[PDB]
Order: structure tokens, then sequence, then C-alpha cells
DNA sequence: CGGCCTACG
DNA sequence: CGTAG
DNA sequence: GCCG
């Protein structure tokens, strides 16, 4: 019944088994700390088949023959459903190691690697890290300068307010160029911890070059805290509010024309269901997919495509909409 | 036994 | 290494 | 951790 892969499978928002996924992927961020990226895996597609079921589970008998589900997550829903809690998730919750390693990878600029070290050093909180400034990147320096504002949920109305500027920027550096909402409000998340915006031109070539320019004229109009020929710019806006200001992560990207169907949907996610849909590509279809194209190694020539629809089906996948890709 | 997405900055 | 979805 |  259900499909092995999260890429041939409807995913909603809003879902019935949270409390059992949010334990799932506690699980999968500790192997992910402790550097195992099977397991970290295993335990996403877990949880992200019970978010995909039609109702709640509620005894053990209904996982049976669920794909990922193991004796490793089986325990951890019996124990769920059995007692409200599982000892292992309460245990990793509680953890120094755990509470630590989450507060430093948050941090725009730190990744597992470098927070183990750091906490492998004795540091464990966001002033010893301010402390040491010398051990610290420019990213890592933005990232913990605007940590709190950064950690403050992204609205709609932050949403609006940046599209606007953006086009602004991007309409001013080369007219008809157009941008796109991607990222998980295009899923229709109503939060972020970022936007996400695709950029390109109806005309192949004309974009080249551009983002620099787009980066000149938001800097110029006092918008840019952060940043750094190139295509992706990890930003962090300085967003106008009432009175003020608040530091929003921003991500730009450009595309050609002839690419932006495959950067739509790689940018447009969710990050376990691209995943999924290149490990399908590959594995199923002998085809390898990006965020550029979807290539034949043995024709060697790329797809032509206009669509996500069209990528979608030379894969032979139902097409799901961005609002089901919530994996 | 090994694979586990696949790029750019 | 970091970043992204 | 699960699976091809
Ligand atoms: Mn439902
Ligand atoms: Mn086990
Ligand atoms: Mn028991
Ligand atoms: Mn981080
Ligand atoms: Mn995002
Ligand atoms: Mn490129
Ligand atoms: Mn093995
Ligand atoms: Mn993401
Ligand atoms: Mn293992």
């Amino acid at each position: 019944w259900m499909p092995a892969y999260a890429c041939q499978r409807p995913t909603p928002l809003t879902h019935h088994n949270t409390g059992l996924s949010e334990a799932l992927e506690i699980l999968a961020e500790a192997a992910g700390f402790e550097g195992s990226e099977g397991r970290l895996l295993t335990f996403c597609r877990a949880a992200s088949v019970l978010k995909a079921l039609p109702s709640p589970v509620t005894t053990l008998s209904q996982l049976q023959g669920l794909p990922h589900f193991g004796e490793h997550s089986s325990r951890v829903v019996q124990e769920l459903l059995e007692h409200g809690v599982c000892e292992e998730v309460e245990r990793v919750r509680r953890s120094e190691r755990y509470q630590t390693m989450k507060l430093f990878t948050q941090i725009f600029g730190v990744g597992v690697k470098t927070a183990d070290r750091w906490y492998r050093e004795g540091l464990r909180t966001l002033d010893d890290l301010r402390e040491q400034p010398q051990k610290l990147t420019q990213q890592q320096k933005a990232g913990l300068q605007h940590h709190q504002d950064l950690s403050t949920p992204v609205l709609r109305s932050d949403v609006d307010a940046l599209q606007q500027v953006v086009e602004e920027a991007v309409g001013q550096a080369l007219p008809g160029a157009t941008v796109t909402l991607t990222g998980g409000f295009r899923r229709g998340k109503l939060q972020g911890h970022d936007v996400d915006f695709l950029i390109t031109h109806p005309k192949e070539g004309q974009e080249a070059g551009l983002l620099p320019r787009v980066m000149c004229r938001l800097q110029d109009q006092g918008l840019i805290l952060y940043h750094q020929a190139f295509e992706r710019s990890f930003c962090i806006f300085r967003l106008p509010q009432p009175g003020s200001w608040k530091a929003v992560r921003v991500d730009l990207v450009v595309a050609p024309v002839s690419q932006f169907p495959f950067a739509l949907l790689g940018w447009t996610g969710s990050d376990l269901f691209q995943r999924e849909l290149r490990r399908f590509s590959r594995k199923e279809k002998g085809l390898w997919l990006n965020s550029h194209g979807l290539f034949d190694p043995e024709q060697k020539t790329f797809f032509q495509a206009a669509s996500e629809e069209d990528i979608f089906r030379h894969l032979g996948l139902e097409y799901l909409p961005p609002e089901q890709r919530n994996a």
C-alpha cells in the first residue's frame, strides 16, 4: 500500500501523527549529531511515512508492512502508545550533548562537525562562543550577531514585504526578470526560518551576471546586513518594521529559464522530498536529477522540461503540487 | 555488504 | 567546511 | 536503521 519513497505519496502540511513523528525526528537529529547520516535518514523516512497516513496510529498493529519501520522505530512507537513517552527519546532530549549540539547547529554558519569540535573543547553557550571571536568565520560571526532575530519565526507579512523589495531590485537590475517565492512558503507553510526566492528571465542568457547587480542594488537601499561570479546568495536582510527593523535570512537564487523548472522543484522542497526524488530518479529510473536538470547518462542528454509536471512525468511519478511535498 | 542527494560559496 | 531544498 |  504505502509507497517506499516519499516522492511517491502525498504528504500534507497538517497531518495526524505529530506526537510520533516528532519523537522519531528527535532520534534522527541525534543520529546526525553523532555522525550517522544513515540512521538519520531512516528515522526521517519513518517519521515521514507517519505524516502521509490518513488517520492517527493508535495501535502497534497499524505499522505492519509500513516501509522504514523495523525493530527500532516500531519500539519507539510502541512505547509512545503504551506509555506516552519513549525512554530513549527523553534521555536524548534532556542530555547536555543534544541540547548544546542543537543550540550550536542552529547558528547560521555552524554545522555538526563545527558544533562537535566546540562541544569537545568544553563550549556550551552562545556567550562562550562570543568570548572567543577568533575561532569564528565571517559567516558564523553574522549568524551569532543576528541569532535572536533569526530565531524569530518569519511570517507571511514579512515574506510579502521582502518579495516587494526583491522585485524592485531585480526589476532595476534587469527589465523583464521575475521573482518566484519558493521554499516552505510555496508549500503552504505559514512560518519559516527564512524566505527563499528564485529569479530568472524569459530570454535564455539574459540573467548572466544578475545576482551581483541585485545585491548591489539591495545593499545601496541599506537592506543587506550580511552576504557572500555567483548564482546563490545566502543573505541576512535588514527588514524594516514599524519604528525599527529585524534581521531575516533570505536565499536568492538565479537560474536560466531552461533550468527554471528544475530549480523550482529543487528549491520548493521539502528537503526530504527532494533527496527522495533524486534517489528515486537514479536508483529506479537510471536518471540523474539536480536543480539544473535531469540527465540520461547513457544517451548523454538532458531532459527539456517546461514545468514541474513535465519532470514528474518523465520520472513516471504522479504529479504532486507543492502543498503535498511536505515530506 | 554498502548506500544513503547533489549541487554551489 | 559551510550553505540549500 | 533499514533495505536492495
Ligand atoms: Mn488528513
Ligand atoms: Mn536499535
Ligand atoms: Mn512497556
Ligand atoms: Mn547551522
Ligand atoms: Mn526556507
Ligand atoms: Mn549553475
Ligand atoms: Mn553495513
Ligand atoms: Mn531547508
Ligand atoms: Mn547501521
